[PDB]
C-alpha cells in the first residue's frame, strides 16, 4: 500500500503514516518547503516525473529530508528541477535576490540516497549535516547556470557530519563541488566535478563546528574549475584539519589553482597573511594529476608559522601555469 502524494501538503500530512512513499510531480507552493522530515523510520521515498517549485525571494529550503534507515531514490527519467535562473542574477548568496536553499539532508541518519537526479538550483544544492548517509550516483545539474547567471551553486555542502559517503556524483556548477566545512569520516570517490571550484575543505573556523577529520577525497576529476584540490581555513580563528587523503585526483583545464592549500581567509576572501589557530595535519596528497590554463598556479601553500605538519606528498604532475613564488611555511613532506 504505497502512499502516493501529488501535493505538498499530502506529503507534510501523510508521510509519517507510510512505509513506501510516491511522490508523483508535486509543484511546491511558492515560499515552501516540501517537508519530509517526519519520514517513518525505514520508509523508502521515491521520486516521479518533474518536482518543482513556485517562485519566491526567500531563505528555503525548498525540501527538506529527516528521520532513519531511510532509503531515497528517483524513478526512471525523474528530476527535481530548481529552475533556477529563475533567481540567477550573478550575485548568488553575495546580494541581488534573497535565494532559497534547495535540499537539506540535515537530521537523517543510516539512510542511503541513490540517483538522486537535480537541475538548477537557485544557490546551493545541497547541505549535508547527517550521521552515516550515502549519497550515491547523485547528479547536480546547475550547468545552465554558466550563462544564465549562476553563482554560489555549490554541490555539496557538509557540515556537523559524521559518516558522509558520496559516490559517483557528477556536479556541474559554479562554486565548490564539495565543500567541508567540518566533519568526520567523509568520503567522495568516482566523482566528475565541472565548471566550478573544485573539491574543497573549508573554509574552516568561526562556525558552531570547526573540526574536519578523516576525508578521503579519491578517483575522481575535476575539469574547467577554478581549483582541483583546496582547503582553506580563516584567519585568526581555531579549529582542525587533519587525516586528509587526497587520492588519484585528474584534473583539466584548471584556470586559479591545481592545488591550493591557505589558512588567510577573511569574510570570504584571501588576505595573503596565514595565521595559525586551525592546524592542517596529516595530509596526504597521492596522484594529483592534469592540466592547467595559462594564468593558473600548479600549488599554492600558504600556511602559518608551524601550523601545517606531518604531509606526504606524492605523485603531483601538473602540466601548464605558473610555479609559485609566493608560498609560505611549507611542510617539509611537500613542494609548490
Ligand atoms: C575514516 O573513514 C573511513 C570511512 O571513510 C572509516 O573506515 C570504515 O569502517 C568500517 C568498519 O567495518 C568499514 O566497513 C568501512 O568500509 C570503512 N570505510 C572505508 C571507506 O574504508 C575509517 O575507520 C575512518 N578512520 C578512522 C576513524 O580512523
Ligand atoms: C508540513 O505541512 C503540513 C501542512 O502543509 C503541516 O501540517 C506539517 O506540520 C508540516 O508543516
Ligand atoms: C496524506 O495522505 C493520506 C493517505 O495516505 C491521507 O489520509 C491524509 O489525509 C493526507 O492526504
Amino acid at each position: 500500500s504505497t502512499c502516493t502524494f501529488t501535493s505538498a501538503s499530502e506529503a507534510s500530512e501523510s508521510i509519517s503514516s507510510c512505509s513506501d512513499v510516491v511522490l508523483s510531480s508535486i509543484e511546491v507552493p511558492a515560499g515552501e518547503t516540501l517537508d519530509l522530515s517526519d519520514a517513518a523510520d525505514g520508509s523508502t521515498i521515491t521520486f516521479e516525473g518533474t518536482t518543482s517549485f513556485g517562485y519566491k525571494e526567500w531563505k528555503g529550503p525548498l525540501i527538506r529530508f529527516g528521520g532513519k534507515d531511510l532509503t531515497v531514490t528517483m524513478a526512471d527519467g525523474a528530476v527535481i528541477d530548481g529552475d533556477g535562473s529563475r533567481w540567477w542574477d550573478s550575485k548568488g548568496t553575495n546580494g541581488g535576490k534573497t535565494k532559497p536553499k534547495f535540499m537539506y539532508i540535515h537530521d537523517v541518519e543510516d539512510s542511503t540516497f541513490k540517483g538522486i537526479n537535480i537541475k538548477n538550483t537557485p544557490v546551493q544544492a545541497i547541505s549535508v549535516q547527517a550521521t552515516n548517509v550515502h549519497l550515491n550516483d547523485f547528479t547536480i545539474d546547475n550547468s545552465d547556470g554558466d550563462d544564465n547567471g549562476g553563482h554560489n551553486t555549490d554541490g555539496f555542502d557538509i557540515s556537523e557530519s559524521t559518516g558522509v559517503y558520496i559516490s559517483g556524483a557528477t556536479v556541474k556548477n559554479q562554486d565548490d563541488c564539495i565543500a567541508i566545512n567540518s566533519g568526520e569520516s567523509i568520503s567522495f570517490t568516482g566523482g566528475t566535478c565541472s565548471g566550478g571550484h573544485g573539491l574543497s575543505i573549508g573554509s574552516v573556523g568561526g562556525r558552531d563546528d570547526n573540526t574536519v577529520k578523516n576525508v578521503t577525497i579519491s578517483d575522481s576529476t575535476v575539469s574547467n574549475s577554478a581549483n582541483g584540490v583546496r582547503i582553506k581555513t580563516i584567519y585568526k580563528e581555531t579549529g582542525d584539519v587533519s587525516e586528509i587523503t587526497y587520492s588519484n585526483i585528474q584534473l583539466s583545464g584548471i584556470t586559479d589553482y591545481g592545488i591550493v592549500i591557505e589558512q588567510d581567509y577573511e569574510n570570504g576572501s584571501p588576505t595573503g597573511t596565514p595565521s595559525t589557530g586551525i592546524p592542517i595535519t596529516d595530509v596526504t596528497v597521492d596522484g594529483v594529476t592534469g592540466t592547467l590554463e595559462d594564468d593558473a598556479t600548479q600549488v599554492y601553500i600558504l600556511c602559518g608559522d608551524g601550523s601545517c605538519s606531518d604531509w606526504t606528498w606524492s605523485g603531483v604532475d601538473l602540466s601548464g601555469g605558473k610555479t609559485s613564488d609566493k608560498c609560505e611555511n611549507v611542510p617539509s613532506g611537500a613542494s609548490c
